[PDB]
């Protein structure tokens, strides 16, 4: 049957039950053991608690904020006889205090997004800067600075962030089997990114096509896509971020950098769900990709950084999101962004309603000597109807990652605050490969210059097709 | 019991029978007296050619190019026993040539656009210039010098552009009304012009929202709309263009001027149909239009010129095609665009296809003294097929303008080359409402600036809010 990968001998605490809480839910009751009493979900949502009742779990109808959050999880965390596990599948609560308050407690602890507590990405107040997820993802940095080791807590592993760090690992090790490279894997980040260096990487992008749709067309005045609604605008209205590498001659006027950090971001003063860059998949092929920041743009080009012995970065990759979602979430945004303002109502196509699908998720290692690598999954609705319950195939990338992650944590419990990019990749994927449909390494000869200039002159470097001046969408 | 309004004594030639001429010869044949085995089709198409002989009608499959247009239209033309008609309902071929043709062998003469020989629109070694609407308008008006009077050839009289310049004298009437402005009805160019700048019209957008769909959703690699493909992508990929306001203070850094011509547009070195405007309908209200190429963005602007006795234009609206086609329309142009390069195939939507959905086309005159006035079609596809046979809601606004074109025409046989401007837009609308449902005048207080600036630096001019620097999307 089914593998179940250890015993959980503590609570396991869901935050959220939205559309990943609920296909987590069943991959955790399918793969651990554990009392069924054990099991708690908090959501605020009626939805949410109905379709909890009905799935015949433990529910707590709350919101998780700053000022109840220690009284109410520290004694779900605590509850016993051994450690528990937060699974942190929300939004509008603070990644960074709950995964400090279940370490504190020597609770295990997951998340998919470095979420902040509500008040924060729609503040007015802030500068672009402060609501960047370099900020966010600094802070999680830091607090690995100030307590290292102690409880394994493991940050942004989801689909993207998450999976596809283990993606570009894997994708690494192909090209250099591919050009007739062996001998031992990397084993140290700073191997990993002499890897990358050496192989000649200068970017990557975080290449995905939803092409999921559902039996009833695009309301007019809703917001449609096919995971967290709240989420993806929330994301899509931060600025353009993106990991920058070394090779990169031009950036935009509006590009910015940081002061402080890890150094391997910039961002754009402009939202990113309005932001166009010039990218490709394998089923796409050349398309548009929205240039929305995410965590794995800076944790991917900050982990594949080499540096100097006076510590000066002499190579990293530039990389981010080429976002193309499903149709009905292409319309949702230039209905959103024409009018200037959030859509009345929402919602989220559940399995019940797509009629058909994939969701191709991966990475585009670029400008080494062969051009142009995607690795990644072509799960299929029709696969996951398949193999796991309540959700659609964005959302079993997404759970089966989670999945990934908590056995990963439950075998390493002592390996303190970490990111995907610190996870054993091949492990990971071990796990998570089953609920990944497809899994395959395409080469393409296309480049951003593919078919260019036009009609009209263009700002571009044929010197260097990746070039960033030549993948973002100027018009 | 639907109105007779002329015989028509003379050959009726139809050049073109795709998606307008099949909604145009039952109009026709409905509202014109004449003998049915006059009329002659011209396509090159077997589709066109199978539907033609459906109707009993005569046929001539052949491509009507500049080396037989002369051998091949001369003799239709003058068969005579009367005045022939003939209706260019066509791609790839030239109005301009048709129609000095048609002049010069006394038939009257009508089009939907200034459309070049085979060859023009993606031409590399044309600059973009030479590739706008407001160079192949300037090539009739030069036309119209050298041959003054004479017989009557109406230059562009589709929906858009066509219609909408009744719609704009009609909007301008209300608005004067509403207004308190007292006079007598402009009945000359120079009134009307005079009229605009006394009501304070800054600009006017062609605000239009298509929102017709199928019974299935876009094919992938196909191109869907309700209307022309060919033509829409032609226009499409040729430069943004614009009558230029005399209110207006700043341009982009890609905005071009004409050394020569009527002196009333501006083109920007990018392609319409990837540049976006804010704008407005009553149905969609906030929405983002793709500021597609026009003829009538040209022709509305210099129409409502007024100019010194020195000859300098002291006052001219902005005006310009700010288009929301139907949601496959835009998913489309996001492909093409996406990807670089056509679709491998396309196809236009038809009235046995679309389950709901309206061509909301309008005059959005902005600038006065409440704010902003749209007027005009909100014809549904329900509406449509109560009304008039083979044709979906956009094809319809097309059909029954050619048909008041026709009518003017016959009513109006010595008058020369005209514009849609240069019609009485009373006697057309009189024509034309029947097919039009619901013609409406609305207000709105929504302005290009609402709710900005948001959570980004923009750059915006706070203090006229019609501004084309507030109104244009910048990438
Ligand atoms: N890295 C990745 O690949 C992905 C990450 N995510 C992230 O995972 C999270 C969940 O995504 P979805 O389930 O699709 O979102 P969703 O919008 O479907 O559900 C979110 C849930 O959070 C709940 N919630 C709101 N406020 C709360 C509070 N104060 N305390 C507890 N719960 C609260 C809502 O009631 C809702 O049920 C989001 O933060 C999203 O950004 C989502 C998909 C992919
Ligand atoms: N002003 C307006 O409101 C308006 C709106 C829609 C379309 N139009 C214009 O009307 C024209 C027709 O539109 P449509 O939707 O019917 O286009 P369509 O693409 O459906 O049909 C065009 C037809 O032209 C034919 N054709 C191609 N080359 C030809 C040639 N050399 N000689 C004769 N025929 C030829 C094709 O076979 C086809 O049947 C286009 O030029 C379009 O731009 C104007
Ligand atoms: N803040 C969440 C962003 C991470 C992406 N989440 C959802 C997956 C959608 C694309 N597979």
């Amino acid at each position: 049957d089914w593998p179940v990968y250890h015993r959980i001998d503590g609570p396991i605490v869901m935050i959220g039950f939205g559309s990943i809480g609920r296909g987590t839910l069943p991959l955790i009751e399918r793969h651990f053991a554990f009392d069924r009493s054990k099991l708690v979900v908090i959501d605020p949502s009626d939805e949410a608690r109905k379709l909890a009742e009905a799935r015949g779990v433990r529910f707590i109808q709350q919101a998780v904020t700053r000022d109840n959050y220690r009284e109410l999880l520290v004694p779900l965390l605590t509850a016993g006889p051994g450690q528990g596990f937060c699974v942190n599948l929300s939004v509008d609560t603070s990644s960074l205090d709950i995964m400090e308050l279940a370490r504190e407690n020597g609770a295990l602890y997951i998340d998919t997004v470095v979420e902040p507590w509500l008040g924060f990405y729609f503040d007015p107040d802030l500068k672009p800067e402060a609501r960047s997820n370099y900020a966010l993802r600094e802070t999680v940095l830091a607090a690995r600075r100030n307590k290292p080791g102690g409880t394994t807590a493991v940050s942004c592993c989801g689909a993207n962030p998450g999976m596809v760090s283990w993606f570009v690992k894997q994708a690494l090790v192909n090209l250099a089997a591919d050009l007739g490279v062996t001998g031992e894997e990397p084993t140290t980040r700073e191997e990993w990114a002499r890897l990358a260096m050496d192989l000649g990487v200068k970017g990557i992008h975080i290449a995905e096509r939803d092409t999921q749709r559902a039996s009833f067309p695009k309301p007019f005045d809703v917001f449609v896509n096919t995971w967290s609604v709240e989420g993806f605008v929330s994301e899509g209205l931060q600025p353009a971020e993106l990991g920058w590498g070394t090779f990169e001659r031009w950036m935009p006027d509006n590009a910015r950098g940081h002061d402080s950090g890890c150094g391997a971001g910039i961002y754009l003063l402009q939202p990113g769900a309005n932001t166009r860059v010039r990218s490709w998949t394998p089923t796409a092929m050349a398309q548009y990709g929205f240039l929305v920041t995410h965590n794995e743009s800076i944790s991917i080009a900050d982990f594949l950084t080499v540096r100097d012995a006076a510590g000066q970065a002499v190579y990293r990759p530039t990389c981010h999101y080429a976002y193309h979602p499903c149709n009905d979430a292409v319309l949702s945004l230039h209905e959103m962004f024409g009018s200037g303002k959030r859509q009345s109502d929402w919602r989220i196509l559940d399995e019940t309603e797509i009629v058909d699908g994939i969701d191709e998720l991966g990475v585009l290692l670029y400008g080494h000597g062969k051009n142009a690598y995607w690795y990644g999954s072509q799960l299929s609705i029709e696969e996951t109807r398949r193999i796991a319950p309540d959700q659609n195939a964005t959302g079993l990338q997404v759970s089966s990652a989670v999945l990934a992650g908590m056995v990963w944590a439950l075998e390493n419990p002592n390996a303190g605050i970490v990111e995907a990019d610190d996870l054993d990749f091949r492990r990971c994927l071990e796990v998570q490969t089953p609920y990944l449909g497809p899994v395959v390494g395409v080469y393409t000869d296309w480049t951003p210059l593919a078919g260019r200039p036009g009609l009209f002159p263009e700002d571009i470097d044929t010197s260097d097709p990746w070039q960033f001046r030549n993948v973002l969408v100027r018009d």
